[PDB]
C-alpha cells in the first residue's frame, strides 16, 4: 500500500494473507474471508501455482511476523478460478479458495459481506485498501498490514486514464487524481472495503494498475456486486 499508514490488530478481520510454501514459505496475495470455509481473492494470484497443496491461509494476522512454523493456518482443498478469466486487465480476476477446515468466527477473524443488487447504484464514500504490499515500486513487503482511505472513481473516468485498455463494469477504480495512495505489488487479491450504513462491504478485489500510486493512474477493482451470482453458484452449488 503506497501512502498508507498501519493498521490496528482486528480493524480487518476479514484480511487474509495467503502463502506459498513453494520454493520457500512467503506472503503470496491478499484475500478475505467471505464464508466460513471460503477466500475470495484475485485470480492472477495464480499465475503458474499447479496446485492448491502449496498455499497456506493465515487469518487473524497484524504483522507478517506472527508467522512461524508453529503458526497455525488454513490448507487449501480447492482454487476455483473464474473460468472467463485470462489475465487481470481484461477482466474476471477473481477466485475463491475452498478451506480444507472451517474458520472459527471471532474478533480477530470475521466474514465481510458482499455487496447486495441494491449496493450496485449506492455511491460510496468511505473506502479502504489494505494489504502487506510494497510502499513503492522497488520495495519489499510490509510486516505490518497497511491501510488506506481512497476515493472511488466513475467508469468514465476511469477510461479515460485508460486509454488503450477496455474499463469494462465488471471493473471498479479508485484513487486520487494527483495520485500518492494506491494499492502496490503484494496487494493484489486484497479487499477494498467500503463502509455503508454501518456495515463493511467488499467492493472490490486489488487487481491491476499502471505504476503505483501515479497521477491519473488509479487502482483497477475487480467489481464485486457484480460477481455476487457467480461467487454464490460456486459457494452455494447443491
Ligand atoms: C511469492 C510469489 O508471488 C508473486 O509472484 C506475486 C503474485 C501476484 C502478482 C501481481 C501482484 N500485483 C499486485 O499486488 C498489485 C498490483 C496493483 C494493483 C493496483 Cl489496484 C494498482 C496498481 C498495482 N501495481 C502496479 N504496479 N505495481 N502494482 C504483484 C505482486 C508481487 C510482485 C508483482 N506484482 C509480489 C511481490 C512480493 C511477494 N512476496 C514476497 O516478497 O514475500 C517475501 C509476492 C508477490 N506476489
Amino acid at each position: 500500500i503506497v501512502g498508507g499508514t498501519a493498521s490496528v490488530r482486528g480493524e480487518w478481520p476479514w484480511q487474509v494473507t495467503l502463502h506459498t510454501t513453494s520454493p520457500t514459505q512467503r506472503h503470496l496475495c491478499g484475500g478475505s474471508i467471505i464464508g466460513n470455509q471460503w477466500i475470495l481473492t484475485a485470480a492472477h494470484c495464480f499465475y503458474g501455482v499447479e496446485s492448491p497443496k502449496i498455499l497456506r491461509v493465515y487469518s487473524g494476522i497484524l504483522n507478517q511476523s506472527e508467522i512461524k512454523e508453529d503458526t497455525s493456518f488454513f490448507g487449501v482443498q480447492e482454487i476455483i478460478i473464474h473460468d472467463q478469466y485470462k489475465m487481470a486487465e481484461s477482466g474476471y480476476d477473481i477466485a475463491l479458495l475452498k478451506l480444507e477446515t472451517t474458520v472459527g468466527y471471532g474478533d480477530s477473524q470475521r466474514p465481510i459481506c458482499l455487496p447486495s443488487k441494491g449496493d450496485r447504484n449506492v455511491i460510496y464514500t468511505d473506502c479502504w485498501v489494505t494489504g502487506w504490499g510494497y510502499r513503492k515500486l522497488r520495495d519489499k513487503i510490509q510486516n505490518t498490514l497497511q491501510k488506506a482511505k481512497i476515493p472511488l472513481v466513475t467508469n468514465e473516468e476511469c477510461q479515460k486514464r485508460y486509454r488503450g485498455h477496455k474499463i469494462t463494469h465488471k471493473m471498479i477504480c479508485a484513487g486520487y487524481r494527483e495520485g500518492g495512495k494506491d494499492a502496490c505489488k503484494g496487494d493484489s487479491g486484497g479487499p477494498l472495503s467500503c463502509k455503508h450504513n454501518e456495515v463493511w462491504h467488499l467492493v472490490g478485489i486489488t487487481s491491476w494498475g499502471e505504476g503505483c500510486a501515479q497521477r491519473e493512474r488509479p487502482g483497477v477493482y475487480t467489481n464485486v456486486v457484480e460477481y455476487v451470482d457467480w461467487i454464490l453458484e460456486k459457494t452455494q452449488a447443491v
